[PDB]
């Protein structure tokens, strides 16, 4: 149930990867590890490559991820969102805050490599 | 009926926007395309919402792209008159905390510095 996550610094770009289902049950875990790995004026890409699914308390992590990258001057790229989670993000239209592509590869063009 | 009633005016620098309905699929669109455009660029935005029973995901929706956008002009806005049933429904999803409320005309204005 919990998520595995890894994080590293290449370039002063912080990858945040997860593993598993944003559960309600496994989302707070999550969120106390993302939230303190945000850099002022930072740049951070999320892989969501094998992140399977989100409820509403996962979904609930990324807008709180996104509230402080914003507020924090930073930059913020979703990597591999699943055709479900954005379709499901589009509705909510909390889509419209977040830059994504599918690659880590366009990821960093993005961000400056 | 299913269309909103929206007025839109300004108070001594303050836009106020008040809105009598629901915003579901149908309702949304006019609300957003009228209320959207009148945020000004470093402005101040007064969105009264007392007499709104509810919104669909659309409408929430409607409250979202006034968020976003009124950041693009770097600008104010304060709800006021937020239903607990509709205040909920933005705590599912932590929406709500992209807000600023009140219950009263006043604290806003004072929220926003008037008289």
């Amino acid at each position: 149930n919990a998520t595995d996550t890894q994080i590293r610094t290449e370039q002063g770009i912080d990858i945040i990867t997860l593993h598993g289902h944003l559960d309600t049950r496994s989302s707070p875990a999550v969120q106390a590890a993302v939230l303190p790995r945000v850099t002022a004026k930072g740049k951070m890409i999320l892989d969501l490559r094998e992140v399977s699914y989100m409820s509403s308390a996962g979904l609930r992590v990324l807008l709180s991820l996104y509230r402080h990258t914003s507020n924090q001057q930073g930059a913020l790229v979703l990597v591999g969102v699943s055709e479900e989670i954005r379709d499901t993000m589009e509705i909510t239209g909390f889509w419209n805050f977040f830059t994504a592509c599918a690659s880590m590869d366009e990821a960093l063009r993005i961000l400056g490599s």
